[PDB]
Protein backbone atom coordinates (compact mmCIF):
# COMPACT_ATOMS: atom_id res chain seq x y z
CA UNK A 1 0.00 0.00 0.00
CA UNK A 2 1.65 3.39 -0.78
CA UNK A 3 2.53 5.80 1.92
CA UNK A 4 -0.19 8.45 3.16
CA UNK A 5 -0.31 11.95 4.14
CA UNK A 6 -1.23 14.11 6.86
CA UNK A 7 -3.13 16.77 7.10
CA UNK A 8 -2.54 19.44 10.27
CA UNK A 9 -5.00 21.76 11.01
CA UNK A 10 -3.97 24.57 13.45
CA UNK A 11 -6.34 27.14 14.41
CA UNK A 12 -8.29 28.79 17.18
CA UNK A 13 -10.51 27.03 19.75
CA UNK A 14 -13.97 27.17 17.67
CA UNK A 15 -12.36 27.87 14.48
CA UNK A 16 -13.99 24.33 12.83
CA UNK A 17 -11.00 22.45 12.65
CA UNK A 18 -12.54 18.85 13.92
CA UNK A 19 -15.50 19.95 11.71
CA UNK A 20 -13.74 20.34 8.92
CA UNK A 21 -11.58 17.12 9.66
CA UNK A 22 -14.40 15.09 10.57
CA UNK A 23 -16.17 15.69 7.20
CA UNK A 24 -12.58 15.28 5.03
CA UNK A 25 -12.54 12.10 6.66
CA UNK A 26 -16.28 10.86 5.53
CA UNK A 27 -16.29 12.16 1.88
CA UNK A 28 -12.75 10.41 1.28
CA UNK A 29 -13.95 7.27 3.02
CA UNK A 30 -17.34 6.95 0.68
CA UNK A 31 -14.73 7.06 -2.37
CA UNK A 32 -12.86 4.21 -0.91
CA UNK A 33 -9.79 6.19 0.32
CA UNK A 34 -8.81 5.01 3.68
CA UNK A 35 -8.36 8.76 5.96
CA UNK A 36 -8.68 9.22 9.88
CA UNK A 37 -9.25 11.76 12.21
CA UNK A 38 -6.35 11.98 15.04
CA UNK A 39 -8.37 15.19 17.17
CA UNK A 40 -6.57 16.64 19.84
CA UNK A 41 -9.26 17.17 22.06
CA UNK A 42 -10.48 12.97 21.62
CA UNK A 43 -6.86 12.07 22.02
CA UNK A 44 -6.20 14.18 25.32
CA UNK A 45 -8.81 11.78 27.06
CA UNK A 46 -6.77 8.63 26.00
CA UNK A 47 -3.09 8.73 24.55
CA UNK A 48 -2.72 12.22 25.90
CA UNK A 49 -4.77 12.74 28.97
CA UNK A 50 -1.94 13.02 31.46
CA UNK A 51 -1.47 16.17 29.36
CA UNK A 52 -2.60 20.28 30.60
CA UNK A 53 -2.42 23.32 28.97
CA UNK A 54 0.67 24.23 30.16
CA UNK A 55 2.61 25.19 26.77
CA UNK A 56 5.24 22.37 27.69
CA UNK A 57 2.14 19.80 28.02
CA UNK A 58 1.08 21.64 24.41
CA UNK A 59 4.05 20.99 22.86
CA UNK A 60 4.19 17.21 24.56
CA UNK A 61 0.74 16.51 23.15
CA UNK A 62 1.59 17.64 19.68
CA UNK A 63 4.91 15.59 19.57
CA UNK A 64 3.14 12.58 20.38
CA UNK A 65 0.55 13.23 18.03
CA UNK A 66 3.18 14.24 15.31
CA UNK A 67 4.92 10.44 15.78
CA UNK A 68 1.08 9.14 15.75
CA UNK A 69 0.48 10.81 12.57
CA UNK A 70 3.68 9.55 10.59
CA UNK A 71 2.68 5.77 11.93
CA UNK A 72 -0.81 6.15 10.33
CA UNK A 73 0.67 7.71 7.45
CA UNK A 74 3.08 5.03 6.85
CA UNK A 75 0.82 2.27 6.79
CA UNK A 76 -1.57 4.07 4.21
CA UNK A 77 -3.77 6.58 5.46
CA UNK A 78 -4.48 10.00 5.17
CA UNK A 79 -4.26 11.39 8.35
CA UNK A 80 -6.20 14.24 8.96
CA UNK A 81 -4.91 16.17 12.47
CA UNK A 82 -7.12 18.73 14.41
CA UNK A 83 -5.43 20.57 17.20
CA UNK A 84 -4.90 24.07 18.13
CA UNK A 85 -1.27 24.13 17.67
CA UNK A 86 -1.23 27.44 18.98
CA UNK A 87 2.71 28.09 18.29
CA UNK A 88 4.86 28.45 15.19
CA UNK A 89 7.28 26.01 17.18
CA UNK A 90 4.41 23.29 17.16
CA UNK A 91 3.70 23.54 13.14
CA UNK A 92 7.75 23.53 12.53
CA UNK A 93 8.15 20.31 15.08
CA UNK A 94 5.18 18.50 13.51
CA UNK A 95 6.82 19.33 9.71
CA UNK A 96 10.10 18.03 10.81
CA UNK A 97 9.00 15.00 11.97
CA UNK A 98 7.10 14.45 8.90
CA UNK A 99 9.93 14.94 6.87
CA UNK A 100 12.03 12.64 9.03
CA UNK A 101 9.98 10.14 8.27
CA UNK A 102 9.36 10.74 4.32
CA UNK A 103 5.78 11.68 4.79
CA UNK A 104 3.97 14.57 3.30
CA UNK A 105 2.77 17.07 5.62
CA UNK A 106 -0.02 20.02 4.68
CA UNK A 107 -1.13 22.70 6.76
CA UNK A 108 -4.48 24.03 7.34
CA UNK A 109 -4.70 27.39 8.74
CA UNK A 110 -8.71 27.64 10.16
CA UNK A 111 -8.71 31.34 10.02
CA UNK A 112 -11.43 32.36 12.07
CA UNK A 113 -11.09 35.53 13.37
CA UNK A 114 -11.65 35.09 17.61
CA UNK A 115 -15.02 36.88 17.64
CA UNK A 116 -16.22 34.96 14.94
CA UNK A 117 -15.14 31.88 17.36
CA UNK A 118 -16.30 33.23 20.29
CA UNK A 119 -19.78 34.51 19.09
CA UNK A 120 -20.20 30.75 18.15
CA UNK A 121 -18.92 29.53 21.59
CA UNK A 122 -19.59 25.58 21.08
CA UNK A 123 -18.73 24.17 24.37
CA UNK A 124 -18.51 27.38 26.79
CA UNK A 125 -15.27 27.32 27.12
CA UNK A 126 -14.79 31.05 25.70
CA UNK A 127 -17.83 32.70 28.80
CA UNK A 128 -15.62 30.23 31.22
CA UNK A 129 -11.73 32.18 30.10
CA UNK A 130 -13.57 35.46 30.05
CA UNK A 131 -14.95 35.29 33.58
CA UNK A 132 -12.19 33.48 34.91
CA UNK A 133 -13.30 30.34 35.77
CA UNK A 134 -10.41 28.40 33.28
CA UNK A 135 -7.07 29.76 32.76
CA UNK A 136 -4.11 30.05 29.98
CA UNK A 137 -7.24 29.26 27.40
CA UNK A 138 -5.50 30.03 23.89
CA UNK A 139 -6.43 33.21 22.48
CA UNK A 140 -8.07 35.16 25.73
CA UNK A 141 -4.68 34.22 28.04
CA UNK A 142 -2.40 32.08 26.16
CA UNK A 143 -1.30 32.87 22.86
CA UNK A 144 -2.20 31.81 19.09
CA UNK A 145 0.62 32.59 16.59
CA UNK A 146 -0.76 32.73 13.00
CA UNK A 147 0.66 30.62 10.25
CA UNK A 148 2.92 32.92 7.54
CA UNK A 149 2.31 30.75 4.95
CA UNK A 150 -0.31 27.95 5.17
CA UNK A 151 -1.17 25.31 2.42
CA UNK A 152 -4.54 26.47 2.77
CA UNK A 153 -6.63 28.80 4.53
CA UNK A 154 -10.17 27.96 4.99
CA UNK A 155 -12.73 31.16 5.98
CA UNK A 156 -15.48 31.38 7.39
CA UNK A 157 -17.09 32.23 3.76
CA UNK A 158 -18.62 28.76 2.97
CA UNK A 159 -20.20 25.62 4.45
CA UNK A 160 -18.70 23.21 5.97
CA UNK A 161 -18.97 20.69 2.97
CA UNK A 162 -17.38 23.14 1.25
CA UNK A 163 -13.96 23.86 2.87
CA UNK A 164 -14.07 20.10 3.20
CA UNK A 165 -14.00 19.48 -0.37
CA UNK A 166 -11.40 22.62 -0.66
CA UNK A 167 -9.00 20.51 1.45
CA UNK A 168 -10.01 17.68 -0.98
CA UNK A 169 -9.05 19.58 -4.02
CA UNK A 170 -5.53 20.33 -2.21
CA UNK A 171 -4.75 16.60 -1.60
CA UNK A 172 -6.06 15.93 -4.90
CA UNK A 173 -4.41 19.05 -6.57
N1 LIG B 1 -17.73 27.01 7.54
C1 LIG B 1 -18.56 27.07 8.60
N2 LIG B 1 -19.84 27.56 8.52
C2 LIG B 1 -20.68 27.59 9.58
N3 LIG B 1 -20.30 27.17 10.80
C3 LIG B 1 -19.05 26.66 11.02
C4 LIG B 1 -18.08 26.56 9.91
N4 LIG B 1 -16.92 26.05 10.40
C5 LIG B 1 -17.14 25.80 11.72
N5 LIG B 1 -18.40 26.17 12.08
C6 LIG B 1 -18.97 26.07 13.42
O1 LIG B 1 -17.97 26.30 14.44
C7 LIG B 1 -18.21 25.44 15.48
C8 LIG B 1 -16.89 25.02 16.14
O2 LIG B 1 -16.39 24.00 15.34
P1 LIG B 1 -15.33 22.82 15.78
O3 LIG B 1 -15.06 22.01 14.55
O4 LIG B 1 -15.71 22.09 17.02
O5 LIG B 1 -14.12 23.82 16.09
P2 LIG B 1 -12.58 23.36 16.57
O6 LIG B 1 -11.61 24.27 15.81
O7 LIG B 1 -12.41 21.88 16.39
N6 LIG B 1 -12.67 23.74 18.14
P3 LIG B 1 -11.70 23.21 19.43
O8 LIG B 1 -11.97 21.73 19.47
O9 LIG B 1 -12.26 23.88 20.63
O10 LIG B 1 -10.15 23.47 19.17
C9 LIG B 1 -18.94 24.24 14.90
O11 LIG B 1 -20.01 23.91 15.80
C10 LIG B 1 -19.43 24.67 13.57
O12 LIG B 1 -20.84 24.63 13.57
N1 LIG C 1 -6.82 26.08 28.24
C1 LIG C 1 -7.21 25.66 27.02
N2 LIG C 1 -6.74 26.15 25.85
C2 LIG C 1 -7.16 25.71 24.68
N3 LIG C 1 -8.08 24.72 24.50
C3 LIG C 1 -8.59 24.15 25.60
C4 LIG C 1 -8.18 24.59 26.91
N4 LIG C 1 -8.87 23.88 27.84
C5 LIG C 1 -9.65 23.07 27.16
N5 LIG C 1 -9.49 23.21 25.80
C6 LIG C 1 -10.17 22.41 24.79
O1 LIG C 1 -9.09 21.46 24.47
C7 LIG C 1 -8.98 21.30 23.04
C8 LIG C 1 -7.63 21.85 22.53
O2 LIG C 1 -6.74 20.78 22.68
P1 LIG C 1 -5.58 20.66 21.58
O3 LIG C 1 -6.10 20.88 20.22
O4 LIG C 1 -4.90 19.36 21.88
O5 LIG C 1 -4.58 21.84 22.09
S1 LIG C 1 -3.06 22.07 21.76
O6 LIG C 1 -2.79 23.44 22.19
O7 LIG C 1 -2.30 21.10 22.59
O8 LIG C 1 -2.90 21.87 20.34
C9 LIG C 1 -10.07 22.08 22.36
O9 LIG C 1 -11.07 21.11 21.94
C10 LIG C 1 -10.51 22.98 23.44
O10 LIG C 1 -11.94 23.12 23.26
MG1 LIG D 1 -12.07 20.45 17.84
Amino acid sequence: PPRGKTVWFTGLSGSGKSSVAMLVERKLLEKGISAYVLDGDNLRHGLNADLGFSMADRAENLRRLSHVATLLADCGHLVLVPAISPLAEHRALARKVHADAGIDFFEVFCDTPLQDCERRDPKGLYAKARAGEITHFTGIDSPYQRPKNPDLRLTPDRSIDEQAQEVIDLLES
